[PDB]
Formats: C-alpha cells, sequence, structure tokens
C-alpha cells in the first residue's frame, strides 16, 4: 500500500526526539524558548551533544579543553542562568572538578544533559506543545499556492 | 619575503564567502545552523548557486523543471521553515509563478538567494563568529603530536 506520512508538528508532539530532529522543530521551539528565557536549556543540550562526538588525541587537548570551559562558564556557573537552576550541586560540582583538574572525558556532561533534557520534558516542551505558534500557526494547513 | 597564510578561522570572520569556500568552515557552520533549525539557510543557498550553473538545452527541461519545484517546494512552499520566513512574498510569488508556469530561467532563485544570503550576513554568520564551537573550540590551537 502506499504509505501516509505523519504530518511533522504531529511527529514533534510523539516525542521531544521527533522534534529535536526536525530543522523546522527547533527552529519554532527554539524561538518559543527564547521568549520565555529558557533558550539555554536547548543550546546546552545542544553543546553537550557536540561536545561528547569530540574524541580525545594528544593534539587536541587545549581544544577540547577551552571548550569544556566555555560549556561550564557559560551554562553552569552562570547563577543568574536556568541551567544553574535546573542542574543538581552534585552534577556542578562534578563538571567543575573535571574543568579545575582538566580531565576532560568526552561523557562529562552526560548528567548535566540528562537533567536538561528532563526539564525540557517535563516543562517547556509541553509548554510549547500547547503555545499558539504551535497549535495554531503551524498546525494549520497551508493553502494550495494558484496563478 | 616569505607568506605567512591566514589562520582558517580568521579567514572565515573577514567574510561569508572566504567561510563557505571552506570545507571545514562550511562544517562547521553547517552544524552551528543545525543546531538553531536554521541549516536551510545554507541548504538552500547552496541549491540556488548549484541550480543556476544548470543551463537549458532541449534534453534537460524536466530534468530542471523537476529540481526547479523541488527547492520550490522544500524551501519556499514550506511555511513552518525559516526560507519562507526570511523571503519576501513578492520574492516568493515570483519563484511559484515560474514553476506553474514551466518558466525556468536559470537565475530566477537570484532574489530569494540575495535575500537569503542577507540574512545569514545579518544574524546567523555573526552569531557563528560569536559560538563556543567556533571562539573557543576552532580557534584554539592544536598541540604537536609527540612519540
Amino acid at each position: 500500500g502506499s504509505a501516509s506520512p505523519t504530518p511533522p508538528y504531529l511527529k514533534w508532539a510523539e516525542s521531544l526526539h521527533s522534534l529535536l530532529d526536525d530543522q523546522d522543530g527547533i527552529s519554532l521551539f527554539r524561538t518559543f524558548l527564547k521568549q520565555e528565557g529558557c533558550a539555554d536549556l536547548l543550546d546546552f543540550w545542544f553543546a553537550c551533544t557536540g561536545f561528547r562526538k569530540l574524541e580525545p588525541c594528544d593534539s587536541n587537548e587545549e581544544k577540547r579543553l577551552k571548550l569544556a570551559r566555555a560549556i561550564y562558564r557559560k551554562y553552569i556557573l552562570d547563577n543568574n542562568g536556568i541551567v544553574s537552576r535546573q542542574t543538581k550541586p552534585a552534577t556542578k560540582s562534578f563538571i567543575k572538578g573535571c574543568i579545575m583538574k582538566q580531565l576532560i572525558d568526552p561523557a562529562m556532561f552526560d548528567q548535566a544533559q540528562t537533567e536538561i533534557q528532563a526539564t525540557m520534558e517535563e516543562n517547556t516542551y509541553p509548554s510549547f506543545l500547547k503555545s499558539d505558534i504551535y497549535l495554531e500557526y503551524t498546525r494549520t494547513g497551508s493553502e494550495s499556492p494558484k496563478v
């Protein structure tokens, strides 16, 4: 039989994974977050995904250290920021230890990433799925162009 | 005298043209864009560059029409996408007209490409140049391998 693709907006409602696998979804969700001062949740989540992909070798040591320090300073250390409020003290302390000791394993941010993924799942993601930009603008179909 | 090449990362900061002329730069910039749901800006820009290179002959008519329709459907018609939001109504209408009338000049996407190039120049490109992946990871030098 002929396939029947799930409309993108509906796929995003099915899982945060599906939403974050679609450029249109990421853009719309990110803008929604920015308007609530929560975009750092998503930006940090992606920063961790990118960092974990880098593997250690004797020529990219300082590069990886500087990047890890940057992620830490931008999101973990910013006490006026949402990521600092949504990651546990022990989790942040572990990262601080890695940075200060210069022990930078590719998976060092895993726990914090998990915690931030959980916060999105519990609050902002479901909130986005109730937003007017999602339920009213995005969900509504486009007309077929004419003339 | 002996030449002193500009470090690649610095060349990318000098112009978007330089960034898009370097495989390393394109990859890093594209990943940065993907994380913000903005990769379509770059992918569309390249699609236009490739389309404009094809010239009309009586044996590649349908091929060119199908490609033009594909670019239009993927980026111009997707109202939940960033390219649709960053190209003017008149610009999109012209392209739609070309597609529906089957009048496919190699330069038909020029205006939309110009508009998207402008959006990158004004926002995402400068944003990329302030990103941790660029300022901290990329800019940092590699150590000389040993043993």
